[PDB]
């Protein structure tokens, strides 16, 4: 069930779903930009126009099984206060940013520095507090924050915030320990909001956890597979399953490389779950 033949046919499955969804010149299927400003962080990775989360982001709904999480790219300069929006709207019990602290120091990639210090986006404001710092296996850290989104009027949202400062591969170890910090501290946070009596734990549409690497198509995909593998509602759902959920619902990249797909697979195989569909 984890051999080479498996493994063969679940990547013929899953090329055949990357072809099938890559996108056109102006695809009715992803979202364009509305105006002289750039959307997408990379001109061929795009964003589903039926889950897109706001119109001037490349943003996704996306759920895996009975898994709800908003999975997106590194935000631009320019998308800094829709993103903010995103995050205080969704009342977001964990942001998971998995570029690592010297991508972002890295100004030719045009990632600004937004969790890390405090700042102001428009009519936001936003605070940065450090909290814990927790090893998660292999000498890779997680730095933790809170973010908080204020806007005179407005109700103050604040975000914790996990922080991968190193990805190198990454084990399915690392991966399986961050998908447990990152769950637990959306936990922790969604307790919050529903003993406040929240109206937003009843909707769909928010309390999800949001995941970015840098264009949110690699690293990103390779955690919420493991969350969602971390779901115990989630019994049966096949690795064809969760990685075609992800790509129709926002785009074909989804699980760009092949060690993220081996690092879903593993998990699998020390779960008995299924590659694919039978």
């Amino acid at each position: 069930p984890y051999g080479p033949e498996a493994r063969a046919e679940l990547s013929s499955r899953l090329t055949t779903l990357r072809n099938t969804l890559a996108p056109a010149t102006n695809d009715p299927r992803y979202l364009q930009a509305c105006g002289g400003e750039k959307l997408n962080r990379f001109r061929d990775i795009q964003c589903r126009r039926q889950t897109a989360v706001r119109a001037d982001l490349n943003a996704n709904y996306i759920q895996v099984g009975n898994t709800r999480t908003i999975a997106c790219q590194y935000p631009l300069q320019s998308q800094l206060e829709s993103h903010f929006r995103m995050l205080a709207e969704n009342r977001t019990p964990v942001l998971a940013v998995l570029a690592s602290s010297s991508e972002i120091a890295n100004q030719r990639f045009g990632m600004p520095d937004y969790f890390r210090q405090s700042g102001t986006y428009g009519s936001i404001t936003v605070e940065s507090k450090m909290t814990q710092q927790v090893g998660l296996g292999d000498g890779i850290m997680a730095d933790m924050y809170t973010l908080t989104i204020r806007e005179a009027g407005q109700k103050t949202i604040s975000v914790p915030v996990v922080h991968v400062t190193t990805w190198p591969v990454v084990s399915s170890e690392v991966t399986k320990a961050l998908a447990s910090l990152v769950d637990q501290t959306a936990e922790t946070k969604r307790n919050m909001y529903e003993s406040k009596g929240s109206s937003a734990v009843a909707d769909d549409s928010k309390l999800r956890p949001v995941i970015h690497c840098r264009a949110g198509v690699g690293r990103t995909a390779q955690l919420i597979g493991a969350m969602c593998m971390n779901d115990s509602r989630n019994s049966q759902l096949s690795v064809e399953d969760m990685v075609s959920q992800m790509r129709v619902q926002r785009n074909g990249i989804m699980v760009q490389k092949d060690e993220q797909l081996d690092v879903l697979i593993k998990l699998a195989e020390g779960q008995g779950r299924p590659l694919l569909n039978s």
